[PDB]
């Protein structure tokens, strides 16, 4: 639907692995009044990488929620190679470098509010039968004060038709601190694996991005910080069978840490549901008003 030649570069908003977003501005009239836009691009073109962005580009497509990241298009050039992804531009950028930015004003009513949120963009996930696999608040925007989006969806997987997991490994470096231990161990990821990285998600926002607190600076001061490239998984692996957990973030109430610890079980069947967490923060919620 969008032509490239009417697309305008303005900055880079972000870059992950593999892939990269643009602020562009679409002025098909060249005259200065369309509209600026988000522009999802490969870094590196290649067909597995391709193919995958393709898929990624119909989930989006097949998602329509308002937690979930607006799908405007696609553009591409030359035949079809290029491919670019065009989504709504959101103006407050990552929910990682927002609430790194504006601790002083947001408070824990608005943390459950973006909580909530999230819970309930997964859920509508779930119901698609998607795992997300890459639940962080690097991966959350932030629309306004109010509403916060799943932003990405570059490694979200579509469970087989007979199956309640996904079973993958693919090269390059994993978010291994906010894996579940069956994906570290087994590579299998499930609504429940997506339930871990939720608990995960949920610490982030409480420890408001505090670079000290991080999941990676506390597992890796738990594990033993002389450790060696593979050894890191290894080790983070047996941390986690002995149920050592990342600590309750400062000023973190006890039930908000028992929602984390209850999503960080290691009995993938015992976490909770989306439904449930949603549910049990909107209560908090109520209580706190
Ligand atoms: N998720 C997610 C992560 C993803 C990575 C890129 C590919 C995979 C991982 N990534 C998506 C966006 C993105 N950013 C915006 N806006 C935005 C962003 C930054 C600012 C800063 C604010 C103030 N300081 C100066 C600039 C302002 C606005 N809008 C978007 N729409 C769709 C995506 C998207 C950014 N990184």
């Amino acid at each position: 639907q969008f032509e490239e030649r009417h697309l305008k570069f303005l900055q880079q908003l972000g870059k992950g692995n593999f892939g990269s977003v643009e602020m562009c501005r679409y002025d098909p009239l060249q005259d200065n009044t369309g509209e600026v836009v988000a522009v999802k691009k490969l870094q590196h073109s290649t067909e597995e990488h391709l193919r995958d962005f393709e898929r990624e580009i119909e989930i989006l497509k097949s998602l329509q929620h308002d937690n979930i990241v607006k799908y405007k298009g696609v553009c591409y050039s030359a035949g079809r190679r290029n491919l670019k992804l065009i989504m709504e531009y959101l103006p407050y950028g990552s929910l990682r470098d927002y609430l790194q930015k504006h601790k002083e004003r947001i408070d824990h009513i608005k943390l459950l509010q973006y909580t909530s949120q999230i819970c309930k963009g997964m859920e509508y996930l779930g119901t698609k039968r998607y795992i997300h696999r890459d639940l962080a608040t690097r991966n959350i925007l932030v629309e306004n004060e109010n509403r916060v989006k799943i932003g990405d969806f570059g490694l979200t997987k579509v469970l087989p038709q007979d199956k309640e997991y996904y079973k993958v490994k693919e090269p390059g470096e994993s978010p291994i601190f906010w894996y579940a231990p069956e994906s570290l161990t087994e590579s299998k990821f499930s609504v429940a694996s997506d339930v871990w990285s939720f608990g995960v998600v949920l610490y982030e926002l409480f420890t408001y991005i505090e670079k000290s607190k991080s999941p990676p600076a506390e597992f890796m001061r738990m594990i033993g910080n002389d450790k060696q490239g593979q050894m890191i998984v290894f080790h983070l692996i047996e941390l986690l069978k002995n149920n050592g957990r990342l600590p309750r973030p400062d000023g973190c109430p006890d039930e908000i840490y028992m929602i984390m610890t209850e999503c960080w079980n290691n009995n993938v069947n015992q976490r909770p549901s989306f439904r449930d967490l949603a549910l049990r923060v909107d209560q908090i919620r109520d209580n706190m008003a």
